[PDB]
């Protein structure tokens, strides 16, 4: 003696809202004394991060348990018969992104190791800022096919065609109808569609939405066209 120490901490400089993020705490360092236990907290701004859970390997176990939120404490214990080593991830303490937030803190407090016959030594604490960024989802912009027409113009039948929308965001089908009441719902792989049982001679309107992921339809694209 006398035992000397600090604490490891490793995770990446960023990470989006809606994301786990996965702290890997270790011993940077121990001075005349072998670590068979050690107990730390990790610190975290409960507005910033939520806990989720505590991960290790095999021959490590692991007990985190929330103190409050913005505070974990982890009590990691070797299980293989040697002690625990320096210079490795010991504990990966997860953390959910939840807001937006430059330069977050997460520090290492509290920390000690138990040595072989029990007795505690304290150990020096680390830090690392994080930066929380917004992970937003891409705007859903709704927009009318192109290009409709009537491919084909028969006696009973009448096939039409379109060009997908300009924007293609969350597109999912399209709905057909004709004059004025839908007809059939169909896939965005869909390029064409044949109206069936249709009259000699006669006129008819057909029309064609998109339909997008978040409900929303586009305006209608028509024609009005008369039967062989």
């Amino acid at each position: 003696a006398e035992v000397t120490g600090s604490v490891s901490l490793e995770a990446l400089e960023e990470v989006q809202v809606g994301e786990n993020i996965e702290v890997g705490v270790g011993i940077d360092e121990l001075v005349n004394a072998e670590a068979f236990a050690y107990d730390f907290t990790l610190n975290y701004d409960e507005n910033a991060f939520e806990y989720v859970e505590a991960i290790s390997d095999d021959g490590v176990f692991v007990n985190a348990k929330k103190i409050e939120d913005g505070k974990v404490r982890v009590l990691v214990s070797s299980l293989t018969g040697e002690p625990l080593p320096a210079k490795e991830v010991l504990a990966k303490v997860v953390l959910r992104a939840e807001a937006k937030t430059e330069g977050s803190n997460l520090s290492v407090t509290n920390s000690s190791v138990g040595d072989g016959e029990g007795l505690v030594h304290e150990i020096a604490g680390t830090e690392k800022t994080v930066n929380i960024i917004e992970g937003t989802s891409p705007e859903i912009v709704v927009n009318p096919v192109r290009d409709f027409k009537a491919s084909e113009i028969n006696k009973k039948n009448v096939t039409v065609t379109w060009t997908e929308p300009e924007t293609t965001e969350g597109l999912e089908g399209y709905i057909l109808y004709k004059d004025g009441k839908k007809v059939a719902e169909i896939g965005k792989d869909e390029t064409s569609y044949t109206f069936k049982k249709l009259n000699r001679h006669t006129i008819y309107n057909f029309k064609i939405a998109a339909k997008y992921s978040n409900g929303e339809v586009s305006s209608k694209e028509s024609l009005t066209l008369r039967t062989a």
